[PDB]
């Protein structure tokens, strides 16, 4: 019978090409001891010292005696970008693509006397294998399990594109009666004939047997046999939705028939479900209408050790289901098997796609390798009922439109692109005609004007109105105009979202400030549009989780360490009717600070996400009133005063009482500096920005810029300036990324003493900008030119010890070349 | 007038030896662009590729025109471990000491018409500059600010051991009156003669002027003038304590006697306080009993970028001060100045020490460089009122007694050591008779036999009874013993604590499981002994914050490295604050709960409460669990966990007001008796051989503590518990693999028929090599598995098998061949 285990242990690994490291006689003593899954560049210095090259994986296989008359199948669940397999120095085969599995019958190349050498030649630098752009162009390693399967010589075909060789489909489904079709290949690898018996046992969702199918066959030696057995129509079927995921086990045993011995066995689930996308009326599931409540999802495990990302795939999914999503868009996800299994068993419709993104260049064999990835994805995941559609292209004109302008420049690229698109579109339905095809566009109409939208069953629009330029209400406007022009093209919003930093907070949120509060606004707008519009089949939000790459990736709902952002609970409130949701949406904001008048309490908004009709918010036991909820949200102006306040909210749902609680930190900052309130104070201002930044260098909260008023402090002159480049030499990137430009001076009305002043600059204007600085009429810097000394986009921090013998600190800026700017200022009383 | 700024920007750097890197013409185009501070080696392996040697720092100096007449003093607040500085290829000077400052008058080497090149050679592999052992042996870089100061040609001495040049101290302090002595050195770097006015103004804590002192002085060219000005005795002085930190500012101004023009100006705080240490009655502060509630502290900041570690020193202090601490014990702290400024102003007593530790080597120059460092430390901090005692050694016998075991190879090292101890004790009292001296020992009576404890004014014991062996009561017993044999040695417990890991929790915590709960058991035993024992002056806990080192147990702190307090932080806060209400549900350390559940009966797990309220009431999801009266500032509730997202809520009455705390956590129930339905989406994982829950950082699974097999359930068969303390290769989930069931016979789950994924976890930890097979219901999956031969000792193996169960149970059997069978963890989950 059949036996499957992992060989993930006791590997040696050498980063670099090497002189037949496939040889069994090799000295791998000084290579690195590694344990698979193994991910290559888990240390990011950008392009410089990010490894693009060939690596070598080596492990000894000492075989078990119980396998000497058994075929041995070696499978690699995923290995990117491409690997070649050496048993004992000999080439068994290669693979191209780091998101599908591959498998090789390695029985010939193996002896049972001396230990065998398994060597793998992996390469992440291959521009002829998708993806060719984006964060995963160089995703390298054997970053998934590796399996040794042993079977009798009469087995199912485990070398059909890395799949199970089995394919269960349902050719007709209705509420009353559905048909089943079980297909696959059997392979005789013994040197003679064989008379066998093929059984199909079909179980109900409750465990009991429903139907048995026996059929029996003969096979000349070496023969591979193609079976295809219909089944008795299932009467009154148990139908499958993400809310009701009823699965029928299909056990497929293979018996010797002279002796009724069991040989090989292979279980698979299937389920009964039908669906259609209507261009006017939306999605339908089992006859009944249904909103796709989706999120996108690709490889995004956090690096937790040397060459080792996390393995949280499963508990990640629990977090999607408890948010109440019913749809997942999958791409760049190695061993997506693991994810779809839970999409089947726990409930979540799915699309998956091979990753052909951004541009179709003239790279030889790109097209050929892409069609193979498309076939592999479909065959390896055929038997998942959660999968209702296969894609293959994502924003395929995005880089083309940046790189080619004249229609004489685009004609050879568009020809090439429509060509690969149609090619893969036929491969798709040649491989599986029981699912819908889709293609995701970026927000331009040239996916219509070039023909790419007439190819696929349905179409995805990646819309970022209100993020990458534009206004929030152009989201509905873009979709409306798309449904007016092309009403037969049923639409999904396959990507939307806005990035956010836990470090950033605003009371006046605008796009590209990266504040928690703006992503909350942007998603508070989009989510009703997706639900209350009928001709929108639903959406898939930008990748569920935040992630980083050396080569903007913070638009998710869950932080990289798997804590949900506050806004997670906004979806949960809107998508889970079954349980009460009550979230004080201030986990993202436990380090609060504001400017205070004398002893007048400070008011900062505290938001609440709930699905309760009304909710009460208390602080230190003092009811702040009741508030009716609209769009699952409610905002209180909370009077922060005391330093360790305690927020508490409650309300009612379905008879019972629902509560939440949370402790935060609040620090007040004086509006008018006298000498009591200056002591132990570090007054830090995020010049030229409207955001509270909370520092990782210092854990100080750098306050928003405010204009100088008599008795107080603030800026004099200038206008807000923003840049979006990586600022080097600091962890506090965002503080340097916003300045006040054409600044005249900065002033604090502060008593006499000795003060430490820090000033923060970064030149972001690639005549050069040079200026002088003075304090209380005495020159501390005669000519400061941030770009000649640091360079553009590096960071400067200058600290000055100042002896103030006036009643104010008047810092002022002296234009010489270009413009005066200030990126941050910090004041500190010393004496 | 005095102008002082940083030259931290615009540096190029090169990791390794280079020649002509000092010269101004040199090409540093292809060098690394950096901003100071700059810490070396923010990357973790040990002796391999953690850098040891020379490194070069380059910057261009554009001297302003209005500075042409002035003197230029260059101050490096700290460089580790050694720095040599070049101005335009010319060697200005040298420093030896990773923790003190250095200063140089660079006026003669600078050009005012061209640009200058500032060039610094840093060497961290210096086996003659303390510390020569421990986590800071190779701490390297210019990891503190670098400054340019420009003064007129008559100024205060900026080049006396890299200090301010001024020295203020109170010769007599009492309730009735005190005296104030202001000393310093005025420097004339002109070629002429100068006639000057020197003024000291003394301000009251409230800011008003108490007094002015003028004195005319005359200096030849190139002269250093040592002044020493008494002040009018201060009547009814405002006394300083950590709870009342009144400071008198002293402004020292240098004027030209003719034109009354301001030349230099140096502000300092002084303060009036006195103290003693008694062998019987402990510590006294302004004549009252005072118990030292202390914490240790050294360089602490987490890496936050390439070569860049945080500068959270001032926020790290508010944490110490809000816990209620009144004492801090400082060492391996570069530019401690910033810390002691908080001590002075916000209120906390300090002791400081240069880092001589572990062994005194036979190293030419070491003793000399230590003396030079002790002086630097005292002169740079002489004016900090909060400093009450200086120290220089710390377990100076620890490594000596390990490496050497015969009294012949011991005799030279013990001579070398008392020799250096006396030298430094002489130097200390020479530099500062205003402050008591101290030494920190490890827990061995050898410091009394050798006579090391007859040297300093007080002694400190670094005691870990209950952690490194013994049991918690050996603590008070050790001190009880010490006080009785040397009663004239006043005692501070100068270090204590116990390591902990947020990932681990136990209901029966024993030393070295690293469970959060043992650390609380340990600190709940120690703190009362510290308060209630008279002859103990106080304690200083282990380093306030967890920290990782890249060399060769670094988690005994009260605060995690992300600067979040552990839960036991509030045990200290409740015992040490009386001003504010403290009421903390001790469960931030434990928000991923899980446990074994009978049917649907609720799973009882403990929830501890730290507070200084007299009685607390705990609710879960709104259901009161009833009030509890609090003792030793703690209350435990046995809580019934049901729902998967409970809401804990406590309340009580402090000072007639109401006090509340609340917290949402997570609970996963795991079924004791499996069936075809509770396996649906289950992942049953067992920390085999441990009695501890382990929440994983790979998966987020909470691996349940081992239970033995009982019919209808699951569990182990056979074998003893076994534990290890080496770290483990190839996994983030270390503690999982550090405990196993040794000589295990098997593991059995009673589960239905079906297809199951079984994952087994091994690490051989026993230097024939063990080998065994593994059968699951009679099928042989591993035929000859040997973790040590295949992988290695202390490497992880994760084997994973797909198996088809036709019995009503999964009976895993271990079949020995050589050595013993063992299992560090097992995880099952149903596929079909
Ligand atoms: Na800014
Ligand atoms: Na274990």
């Amino acid at each position: 019978q059949r036996q499957t285990q992992t060989i993930n242990d006791s590997w040696k690994f050498l980063k670099g090409e090497c002189t037949a490291a496939a040889d069994s006689a090799f000295d791998d003593s000084k290579w690195t001891s590694i344990h698979l899954p193994h991910t290559w560049n888990t240390d990011a210095y950008t392009e410089k010292d990010y490894y693009r090259g060939t690596g070598w994986y080596r492990r000894q296989l000492t075989l078990p005696q119980g396998w000497k008359e058994k075929q041995i199948i070696l499978r690699l669940d995923a290995a990117g970008k491409s690997a070649t397999i050496y048993i004992n120095g000999k080439n068994v085969g290669e693979h191209a693509g780091g998101y599908t599995a591959c498998s090789f019958n390695i029985t010939p190349f193996l002896s049972f006397d001396t230990p065998n050498t398994l060597a793998v030649c992996v390469d992440n630098a291959r521009q002829d294998i998708a993806p060719i752009s984006g964060d995963f162009t160089f995703f390298g390693g054997i970053y998934r399990d590796v399996w040794l399967t042993a079977v009798p010589n009469q087995h199912f075909n485990l070398t059909n594109h890395g799949s199970d060789g089995l394919f269960i489909s349902t050719p007709q489904v209705s509420e009353e009666q559905a048909t089943l079709s079980i297909r696959g290949e059997v392979k005789n690898d013994a040197p003679e004939k064989a008379t066998l018996e093929l059984t199909h046992t079909i179980y109900r969702p409750d465990g009991t047997l429903l139907q048995t199918l026996k059929k029996n066959i003969q096979l000349k030696a070496g023969e591979t046999y193609a079976f295809s057995n219909e089944a008795t129509p299932v009467l009154k079927p148990e139908l499958w939705t993400p809310e009701t995921p009823r699965l029928y086990r299909v056990e497929t045993t293979l018996r010797n028939r002279k002796t009724k011995t069991l040989l090989d066995q292979s279980n698979h689930y299937t389920a009964f479900r039908w669906f259609r996308f209507d261009g006017d009326e939306g999605f339908f599931l089992n006859g009944k209408p249904y909103k796709l409540r989706g999120i996108c999802r690709h490889q995004d495990q956090k690096p937790i050790g040397p060459a080792l990302t996390a393995e949280m795939h499963r508990r990640d999914f629990l977090l999607m289901k408890e948010m109440g999503a019913n749809f997942i868009r999958i791409s760049h996800y190695p061993q997506a098997d693991a994810l779809l299994e839970m999409c089947d068993k726990l409930g979540m419709l799915a699309w998956e796609e091979i990753p052909i993104i951004d541009i179709v260049p003239n790279t030889p064999g790109y097209g050929d390798n892409c069609e193979r990835n498309l076939r592999e994805m479909i065959r390896q995941h055929y038997n998942h009922p959660s999968i209702i559609t296969w894609g293959y292209m994502n924003e395929i004109l995005l880089v083309t439109q940046r790189k080619y302008k004249t229609e004489a420049e685009l004609k050879p690229v568009l020809e090439r692109t429509l060509a690969l698109a149609n090619r893969l579109e036929r491969v798709l339905k040649e491989e599986d005609s029981t699912r819908i095809s889709t293609m995701a566009f970026h927000g331009s109409n040239s996916y219509n004007e070039t023909g790419l939208s007439k190819i696929t069953d349905i179409v995805g629009w990646n819309l970022y109105q209100g993020w990458y330029g534009g206004d929030l209400t152009g989201f509905e406007k873009f979709l409306a105009q798309q449904h007016q022009n092309h009403p037969t093209h049923p639409m999904i919003v396959s990507e939307y979202g806005a990035g956010s930093d836990k470090r950033l907070h605003s009371l006046h949120p605008r796009a590209f400030d990266f504040s928690i509060e703006y992503q909350q606004k942007y998603l508070e707008h989009y989510l009703p549009v997706l639900e209350d519009t009928p001709y929108i089949c639903g959406g898939t939000h930008w990748n569920f989780i935040d992630f980083s790459s050396a080569l903007i990736n913070n638009k998710g709902l869950v932080y990289a360490d798997r804590t949900p952002k506050d806004v997670y609970h906004y979806y949960q409130a809107a998508w889970r009717k079954d349980i009460p949701v009550l979230h004080i949406a201030s986990r993202d904001w436990t380090d609060r600070a504001g400017v205070q008048q004398g002893n007048a309490p400070v008011y900062l908004p505290v938001k609440i996400y709930t699905n309760l009709s009304e909710v009460e918010l208390f602080i230190d036991g003092i009811s702040l009133g009741k508030q009716k909820t609209e769009n699952y949200t409610a905002t209180f102006e909370v009077p922060f005063s005391n330093r360790n306040p305690f927020l508490f909210a409650q309300g009612n749902y379905q008879g019972k009482t629902v509560q939440d609680g949370l402790r935060i930190n609040f620090t007040p900052i004086p509006a008018c500096l006298d000498a009591n309130n200056l002591k132990g104070l570090e007054l830090a201002v995020n010049v030229g920005s409207q955001c509270f930044f909370t520092s990782d260098e210092s854990q100080l909260t750098w306050l928003p810029d405010q204009p100088y008023a008599a008795g107080s402090w603030g800026y004099i002159g200038g206008k807000e300036g923003t840049a979006q480049t990586e600022i080097q030499n600091t962890a506090d990137g965002p503080l340097f990324q916003t300045l006040r430009n054409e600044i005249e001076g900065y002033r604090f009305d502060a008593p006499q003493g000795v003060y430490e002043i820090e000033l923060l600059f970064t030149d972001i204007f690639r005549r050069e900008s040079t200026f002088g600085i003075s304090i209380n009429g005495e020159v501390v810097e005669e000519s400061l030119s941030p770009c000649k000394e640091s360079g553009y986009f590096r960071a400067l921090r200058k600290k000055y010890y100042i002896t103030n013998d006036k009643e104010y600190i008047d810092i002022r800026f002296h234009s010489t070349s270009g413009t005066c700017f200030l990126n941050g200022i910090k004041l500190r009383n010393i004496y």
